[PDB]
Order: structure tokens, then C-alpha cells, then sequence
């Protein structure tokens, strides 16, 4: 069954009320094309679970272990991100990406053909980002996830496949996973749309012809500790 730190929210705020992703006792459902939640400066609709604010430490003061069965079914083109972790100041410390682009350095790497690249940026020790293939896969399929924080180490592990390397330090870190759908062209890499704007992500999507996105993640646990 989903742990309590979902279910009850006693670690995990909801991004996106409607619908709920708790469909029953062991499934959560991601769908941003339903929810149509923001951020006050992202590209995007995004359905998803977030550390609150009132449990945030710095990177290197939190032990956090993600593990979830993970199924995707994304119209081609499409380009999510399934977990991630933030800096206080919105920055970006680690992203774990399911997409269909043209975006060079991965297994796939075409856009538009209905095979998604898996990979993780993670933002090094010296402020640059870091990208590393864990695999590819066409929609409706499933992998397993896992995302461990030690400490400042993060490793992410999908189709057995694992990369890690020490990340940037931030002092009010937190993980979100779920389905944060990019507004995003699949070939030229533009964003999309206007950050604050959700009516203007509607109709990025319509045009990119992303109507299809739902996240569905089983298994799932959470392991905190801080020091
Ligand atoms: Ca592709």
C-alpha cells in the first residue's frame, strides 16, 4: 500500500487537488492534462508530490531513499519530469526525465518517434549539470524508479541501470515526484508558453499534440532521515 507520508500528507504536500492521484489504497495516478497545476515560474502542467516547506534541510543534512514501479503513457513528443529535487531558491539539483526529443547524448535521441529516452540531469558540486542515459522506452511501458539522497550523494537507478555523483549543496532542499509535464518542443528544445500563464501551457499542448500523459507509479516508498 502507498505509505502514510502520501496518503496523509504527513511528508508530502499534493501539487494539483483535482484529480486526486491516490486512486486506491496502491496506485497513484499522475495527470497534469487534468490537473493543470503550475509553478509561479515553470513551463508546464504538473500532478505530483512535494516535501512541505516545514521539513526542508539542506541537501547534505538529508538521507532520503524514493522507490517506485512506474508505468508512462505519453503522446509522442512528450517530456516529463518523474522526480526531482529543488534548492530553496527554486534552482535545479536533480531531474529524472522520461522524453521524446531530439536532444543529443542519450540512447534514443529522436524526436517524435514514440521511443522515450530515461535520464538524469544532476547539478555537480560546481554549479554544472550533468546528464546520464538509464534507458529508453516506448509508452504504456514500466520500469522500476529509485532515487536515493545521502547525504548530498544522489544516485537515481531505473532498469537496473544506476548514476550518482555529489550534487550542489542548498540549505531548504526538497523532492517532488509524480508527472510534471514540460512545455517544451520536442526538436528545437524552446520552451513553451508563459511561466504564471496556465492557459498558455493548454495551448502549447494542444499544437505539440500532447494530449496524452498519465503517470502511474505502484510500490511505492519513502525513506527520511535527517541529521
Ligand atoms: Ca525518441
Amino acid at each position: 500500500t502507498i505509505p502514510s507520508s502520501i496518503t496523509s500528507g504527513s511528508i508530502f504536500d499534493l501539487e494539483g487537488d483535482n484529480p486526486n492521484p491516490l486512486v486506491d489504497d496502491s496506485t497513484l495516478v499522475f495527470v497534469p492534462l487534468e490537473a493543470q497545476h503550475i509553478t509561479p515560474n515553470g513551463n508546464g502542467w504538473r500532478h505530483e508530490y512535494k516535501v512541505k516547506e516545514s521539513l526542508r534541510v539542506a541537501m547534505t543534512q538529508t538521507y532520503e531513499v524514493f522507490e517506485a514501479t512506474v508505468k508512462v503513457e505519453m503522446s509522442d513528443g512528450g517530456k516529463t519530469i518523474i522526480s526531482q529535487h529543488h534548492a530553496s531558491d527554486t534552482g535545479t539539483i536533480s531531474k529524472v526525465y522520461v522524453s521524446d526529443t531530439d536532444e543529443s547524448g542519450f540512447n534514443d535521441s529522436v524526436a517524435n518517434n514514440g521511443i522515450f529516452d530515461v535520464y538524469v540531469r544532476l547539478r555537480n558540486t560546481s554549479g554544472n549539470e550533468e546528464k546520464f542515459a538509464l534507458g529508453t522506452m516506448t509508452s504504456g511501458e514500466t520500469f522500476n524508479l529509485r532515487v536515493v539522497n545521502n547525504y548530498g550523494d544522489v544516485e537515481v537507478t531505473a532498469f537496473g541501470n544506476s548514476f550518482g555523483i555529489p550534487v550542489e549543496d542548498d540549505s531548504q532542499s526538497y523532492f517532488k515526484f509524480g508527472n510534471y509535464l514540460q512545455s517544451q518542443d520536442p526538436y528545437t528544445l524552446d520552451k513553451c508558453g508563459e511561466a504564471g500563464n496556465s492557459n498558455s501551457f493548454k495551448n502549447c499542448f494542444e499544437d505539440l499534440g500532447i494530449t496524452e500523459s498519465k503517470v502511474t507509479m505502484t510500490n511505492v516508498s519513502y525513506t527520511r532521515e535527517t541529521n
